[PDB]
């Protein structure tokens, strides 16, 4: 109904820009030393470094977390799944992109330098967070869980997808997979203890 | 369903042990110097110093998040909506009790101390994980989002609520509330900046 969705976000290696390398669980991202012999299918980004999330959002609220520490230059963020991928484009709202990014040592809304957040600290893990009915994408802090930014609302229309964009060479982006508790392992007797 | 709900959890005044004081809008508790003149009533317990959320789960997967800085004694975990609330009542499974508790500075599964997690750090923002279905009460150190423990599978039978305890006069225990983004806030056509 009106629940919140703590959601399980997997990136897709079909729309990841070819300097991008993504992990074998796919869960995390770095930019790597060359350009993948990838094809250029029309789902991959052929110019900006970005991968979406594979999980699309039609209804709800929604929320996932991404580890971002030791990466200069990244993006967070929510996209219209059907976003134009290819040439120098637009990261903002009018081309149906909602983001967060670090730029310059700075925390920037909508990928604009109009638009500084003048946060007192360093963001570690980011909450990404969705009321789709809304028109709502909200991020956080996860060390504290203190709001960032709310966009602009917006009607989204079709589907949404997770947004990512890696611009630095330095630390890989990890995408904190939901919690799953025992789920798929034996639980013995005396319980499963710091399951890793 | 096979999504993770991030539950709301707010206290029931009403299961509320005497001595325990809840914040106004009860998603905060702590022990105080007393104990308060409130109506008996079946659902209060008496002799534990324990409270309920209010809500109960009957299937799905569900998890809320517990601040426990700076204090000695609590237990966090899963209970039957039908546990015993009258005296001395042990927190164990077989009383429909799936706990983690700090106790003598010892983290103990199951409120047994043949059960001690060799823990590295102090806990400090602790996720309780429910999939009411498997049969799974989890443990999370939210730091991280480390698995702590999965108590052994247990058929739950009966609609289950989030368990609380507070042994130690020091400090609350938090419920982080659900994220809400900027549900019931204006929204600028800058966006919404550091909410407070």
């Amino acid at each position: 109904r009106t629940f919140l969705h703590a959601a399980d976000v997997v990136l897709d290696p079909d729309t990841a820009h070819p300097e991008l390398f993504l992990s074998e669980d796919r869960r995390s991202v770095r930019r790597g030393p060359y350009r993948q012999r990838v094809p250029d299918n029309p789902e991959r980004f052929d110019s900006q470094p970005c991968v979406l999330g594979r999980e699309s959002f039609a209804s709800g609220k929604h929320y996932w977390e991404v580890e971002v520490e030791n990466v200069m230059v990244w993006t967070v963020g929510v996209c219209r799944h059907s976003v134009e991928r290819k040439g120098e484009v637009l990261l903002i709202p009018q081309n149906g992109f909602w983001t967060l990014e670090m730029f310059g040592n700075q925390y920037r809304a909508l990928s604009s330098p109009e638009r500084i957040l003048p946060l007192k600290e360093s963001l570690c893990r980011v909450g990404v967070f969705l009321d789709y009915e809304a028109g709502d994408v909200s991020f956080y802090n996860m060390r504290d869980r203190s709001h960032i930014y709310t966009c602009p609302r917006s009607a989204f229309t079709v589907p949404v997808r997770p947004f990512f964009r890696l611009g630095s060479d330095d630390s890989p982006i990890f995408i904190c997979p939901a919690l799953t508790g025992a789920s798929g392992v034996t639980v013995p007797e005396e319980g499963l203890k710091l399951h890793r």
